Order: C-alpha cells, then structure tokens, then sequence
C-alpha cells in the first residue's frame, strides 16, 4: 500500500465528468474539474488541463496522468505551508499518507480547521485526535471514508485498506 493506492481506493476512476459528493463537476480519480453549475465551464477546464478537445472524456491514461500532478500538487501545498509542513515532519510515513489524502480531499483550505486534531497530532496523542477529527463536517459528510483515513493516524498501519 502507500499514497497512490490509497487514494485510488478512496476516490474511483471514471472517465466522464461527474459530479462529486459537494455537486462538483470532477473526472478521473477525484480531481475537481470547477466548482461552478455549468457544465460548459466543467467542459472547458477539462479541455484546458488534457490539452486537447476532450467531449467530456478521457482516457485511463491521462486520467492517471492528472491523478499524478495532483498528488504531487498535495505534497508540495504541504511543505509550503507554515502551518502543516512542522506537522507532517513529525510524523512517520503512513501517517504522512493520511494527511496527504485529507489535504488532496479537503484542500489547504479545507485542513484550516483541523488545527487543533493537527496539533495533538503533532504531540502523538493518537487517539485523541482521532476523536477530534470526528467532530468535523467531513466526518459527517463521507463517513466511511473519514473513517478510513482516522484509522490510519490512529494505528500508523494500513489496516483500514486491507
Ligand atoms: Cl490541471
Ligand atoms: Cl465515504
């Protein structure tokens, strides 16, 4: 198992647009095509990020090919921010994958208010923050695979994915 695995497990592949959990016009393995109501607007940032006239579909291919840019857009948001790179350093690597997939899910923005799980996070306390997680509208919202992913902070394993 590692990162890619895991969010392949989490997010599906479809090659035609699709509305995500939120309405949002997504393709491919979760990758967010706008979140505007047109999906005109979904048919142009398509086009523009293959590079080519897509019709709203594309090929495993490059599918995969976006899903690679997006996981190492996350990494790299990661380590640029001031407030999560001292936290992902402390961890080790599972770990490390759990926060990965919360941040290529939720988005920088969407992390902001998880500071108090990252904190406890930071200071190893396991369990608590698992709790703290909980407590969220992303728990709410995709139960099963919050779950998941606080499973994976809370042992350091991979045992939710097998
Ligand atoms: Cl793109
Ligand atoms: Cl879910």
């Amino acid at each position: 198992m590692n990162i890619f695995e895991m969010l392949r497990i989490d997010e599906g592949l479809r090659l035609k647009i699709y509305k995500d959990t939120e309405g949002y016009y997504t393709i491919g393995i979760g990758h967010l095509l706008t979140k505007s109501p047109s999906l005109n607007a979904a048919k142009s940032e398509l086009d523009k990020a293959i590079g080519r006239n897509t019709n709203g579909v594309i090929t495993k291919d490059e599918a995969e090919k976006l899903f690679n840019q997006d996981v190492d857009a996350a990494v790299r948001g990661i380590l640029r921010n001031a407030k999560m790179k001292p936290v992902y350093d402390s961890m080790d690597a599972v770990r490390r994958a759990a926060m990965i997939n919360m941040v290529f899910q939720m988005g920088e923005t969407g992390m902001a208010g998880f500071t108090n799980s990252m904190r406890m996070m930071q200071q190893k306390r396991w369990d608590e923050a698992a709790v703290n997680m909980a407590k969220s509208r992303w728990y709410n919202q995709t139960p099963n695979r919050a779950k998941r992913v606080i499973t994976t902070f809370r042992t350091g394993t991979w045992d939710a994915y097998k």
